């Protein structure tokens, strides 16, 4: 006769299984083997095992041994279960269909199968020139759908910083290093930033950060021909172009004006001649220098002309005028 029914060794079985485990991978069952005993003699003592519940379909149970395995056809993916926990009903039956039950609590262990990804992959940011050391430029962030160390990200810059920007490993905040940021030295930067996780086989994602340097007008105009000495015929008439000073300004929208700052005039015997500030003129826009007053060697034999260029657009008074000024020496030849 059938005087007893199956009875499991435990009431709850605590199992675990790694995600992406192949079909036939058996559950790791932490509290003894799954096992139901039936106290009858002979035929009424053998048990058949079933396995039931929402998510039973991911597994198979051996109906004779009660061992439990990943089914073929299916993929166990931790990232589709939050929490990462399955509960199932174990049912043991005997030949007269009397039965017993137990629980199967399965933890889905994490595998580092998701990359740190950046949304968006690219970053474009403007940064004004001459910023102090430590100026925060922008903050990047990567997402990683894994957990624990498999989802915890260290940021770094793989290349492009050129010892001028630094990134906070945790926050992913990029800041100016201890180094000058001069738009005249470099207009833009292209950083590659790596976000790396802490999985045993670590995974990394990367982002392009383009850093565009905005302009302050802070660079002084430079004469390209600072010293010049030219000999002019005493018969050279007013209006005659005799020389030409030219300057470059490396800022974005310079408004260069040219000026004669002094004219020092001298005798053939080297003695000074006063009130010769009208001898020559310079074009304010072109830096073209012209004879303006009629000439004579035995009145003035040489002129030292000093010239300067100012950047009207300048944002810094200190970097608005030429250093050095242009020197033009005009030696008068006899006729
Ligand atoms: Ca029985
Ligand atoms: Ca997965
Ligand atoms: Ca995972
Ligand atoms: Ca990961
Ligand atoms: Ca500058
Ligand atoms: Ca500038
Ligand atoms: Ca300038």
């Amino acid at each position: 006769e059938n005087d007893n029914h199956p009875l499991f060794t435990e009431g709850t079985y605590q199992a675990e299984v790694m995600e992406n485990s192949p079909a036939g991978t058996p559950l790791t069952v932490l509290n003894g083997p799954i096992l139901a005993l039936d106290a009858d003699e002979d035929v009424y003592a053998v048990v058949t095992y079933q396995l039931l519940g929402t998510h039973s379909d991911l597994f198979v149970i051996d109906n004779s041994t009660g061992v439990v395995t990943v089914r073929s056809g299916i993929i166990i993916d931790r990232e589709a279960f939050s929490p990462p926990f399955l509960e199932l009903l174990l049912l043991a039956e005997d030949i007269g269909q009397l039965n017993g039950t137990a629980h199967l609590f399965i933890t889905i262990l994490d595998d580092n199968d998701n990359w740190p990804t950046f949304s968006p992959p690219t970053y474009t940011v403007h940064l004004l020139e001459n910023c102090p050391p430590g100026f925060p430029v922008l903050q990047v962030t990567a997402t990683d759908e894994d957990s624990g160390l498999n989802g915890e990200l260290v940021y770094r810059i793989e290349a492009g910083a050129q010892d001028r920007f630094l990134i906070h490993p945790v926050t992913g905040v990029i800041r100016v290093g201890n180094a000058t940021i001069d738009r005249e030295e470099q207009e833009s930067y292209r950083l590659t930033v790596v976000a790396t996780d802490r999985g045993t086989v670590p995974l990394s994602g990367t982002a392009i950060v383009t850093i565009l340097i905005d302009d302050i007008n802070d660079s002084r105009p430079e004469f390209l021909n600072p010293i010049q000495t030219v000999s002019v015929l005493e018969s050279a008439e007013p209006g005659t172009i005799i020389a030409n000073v030219t300057a470059i300004d490396l800022d974005l929208n310079p408004k260069l004006e040219y000026h004669i700052i002094s004219i020092v005039a001298k005798d053939d015997t080297d003695r000074l001649v006063p009130d010769q500030e009208d001898a020559f003129a310079v074009n304010i826009n072109t830096g073209s220098v012209m004879v303006k007053s009629p000439l004579n060697r035995e009145l003035v034999a040489t002129y030292e002309v000093t010239l300067s260029v100012i950047d009207n657009a300048s944002d810094l008074p200190e970097h608005s005028v030429s250093v050095p000024n242009a020197k033009l020496t005009v030696n008068i030849l006899d006729v």
